[PDB]
């Protein structure tokens, strides 16, 4: 049971990013780690659009280790769109060097705005593998398999705020990032590390909805129309044309949280919410609840949920665990 | 004698107004947009998420479609097509773009409550050469003059208008005022300006009715907020400061022989109120060529606008509050 780390990078509780490597020459990138997705991709040298002006660029021409593949690929998300080609190397991630299949991303169009306004360079994934010929395994599952871990398994850990590192370890649960015992949920279907729970926040209910463990989230987010509801009589405005909920940061309205798994309740205090935006005359605050529609009654638990519950998601035993997030290390 | 077409503003942030394509006259929302120069319609075979809440556009539907198909593209795609548009009941043949492809208008296509573009730029910013429509109107004997205007109501409660082929009486006070264009592709022209602290000699200014803020250069810009105590969301293009924040200068710009000023009661929206009054500040950082800086919709709603082909001028005058 013993872990491998990725210090990740905390930039204002919005988004955490760490390092990793490819190429025999270990060029370095810096990456989301994306529970919500199944491969790793990375912008290429060859990519021209604004979006990769800034990026590091993967440059296969000096890795030694490279090996051509050429297979055109499109992958989507809520993100949401992005192109480019299978190419294999050598990825090191925490200190294990692994032969790994890949994206380099020539095409970052429907990535933007997200892709432009952030400081990662491309994305990690920490999703369940495609059925389809031949989809490469999760990193995670890949290091299993190749002998480098003894579990597919990763936890995260997400420090409160700004001024510490957060952790992706990989292959071992590790005791200093939490306190009591890890309570455990099952899937109910395997895309994602998806949740089934009852909802209570403030006076709204929801039996059944299925959430998304998700740390490349850096909200809660729910569908529109409950969302709707969920905010009045709270005294939340919404910035218009942005995706931006403000409020008084000691609004004493604003519910905690509570999600309930068949056995087990988990709650969420304003607090894991809220993100002081503004200090002059008032404490003003960013809510991190934001309205996505997916699926019927699909909510995801991004990074606010994380930061007061360390996460460990077990390839192996299909399960989610949850504990609390030690305070300080 | 012009012909206007209604504005209607969602808070203050984009006008959209109504067009029509084709005999079958099929309705659109469009932001008639001054720093572009072709028509964008999104097309029926547009697929993208974006475009399925649309009013598309059917070419097989009008009997006067004329099929061009020449690709267009940073990063909205189609193919061009001809057929009569009609814009405040003025009708004409036209070549437009058909979008197929949504990603480029797409931080907020999805967003807003519009279709589609009209562009009122100059020949040589448009895709394909394309005359711009206020040009092909006089040439058509359609209408006066090569001469468009732009009023802006002041908030929500009012309608604003894009009036085609004549300067209108009822939409400003005083004397107009004129820059020649220093070249004929945006309605842009010679400023030297006065933000705060920071003066720049000679800036290019874009006159821009698409833009829903003033822009400034991004380090020019981070300067001229510093000790303004005006805040900076992470991540998104959004400042915020206190709504009667003493330190916020009024903007100057100067020419050879005018002087126009932008108070921050012009370039302040308000935001939040519970306790405190907060605003948001309509400046925002964009890295055009060296000094270029775009008058947005601020400064169109304080400045009534007249835009002139054939004496490749901009006027300014101070819109009525109350029409």
């Amino acid at each position: 049971n013993a872990g491998d780390s990725v210090t990740l990078n905390d930039v204002a509780n919005v988004m955490y990013y760490g390092e990793a490597q490819i190429g025999d020459n270990k060029q370095k990138f810096a990456f989301i780690f994306d529970t919500g997705s199944a491969n790793l991709w990375v912008p290429s040298a060859q990519c021209n659009t604004i979006g990769c002006k800034t990026k590091n660029l993967y440059d296969s021409n000096k890795s030694k280790t490279y090996e051509k593949d050429g297979t055109k690929v499109e992958m989507n998300y809520v993100s949401g769109t992005v192109s480019g080609f299978f190419s294999k190397d050598i990825v090191t991630i925490a200190n294990l060097s692994f032969p790994y299949k890949f994206i380099e991303v020539t095409d970052t169009n429907g990535f933007e705005p997200a892709y432009t306004l952030g400081q990662f360079d491309g994305i990690v994934g920490l999703g369940w593998k495609d059925l389809s010929i031949g989809s490469v395994d999760p990193v995670v599952v890949e290091l299993k398999n190749q002998n480098k871990i003894e579990q597919a398994v990763f936890t995260f850990y997400l420090p409160f705020d700004d001024k510490h590192k957060g952790y992706l370890t990989i292959g071992g649960i590790e005791d200093r990032f939490y306190e009591g015992q890890l309570t455990y949920e099952k899937l109910n279907h395997d895309l994602y590390w998806q949740v089934d729970l009852d909802l209570h926040f403030g006076n709204l209910t929801v039996e059944k909805a299925t959430a998304i463990v998700d740390s490349g989230t850096s909200s809660i987010t729910a569908p529109t129309e409950f969302l709707n509801k969920f905010f009045e009589g709270l005294d939340v405005v919404k910035i218009p044309f942005l995706p931006l909920y403000i409020t008084t940061c000691n609004n004493p309205k604003l519910p905690t949280l509570e999600f309930r798994s068949a056995t087990n309740v988990y709650t969420l205090e304003p607090e894991y919410y809220l993100q002081q935006i503004f200090d002059f005359g008032i404490s003003l605050c960013m809510v991190s609840i934001i309205p996505v529609d997916l699926n019927k009654n699909t909510f995801i638990l991004g990074d606010p949920f994380m930061r007061k519950y360390f996460t460990v998601f077990d390839y192996d035993n299909h399960t989610v665990g949850f504990a609390l997030a030690k305070k300080k290390l």
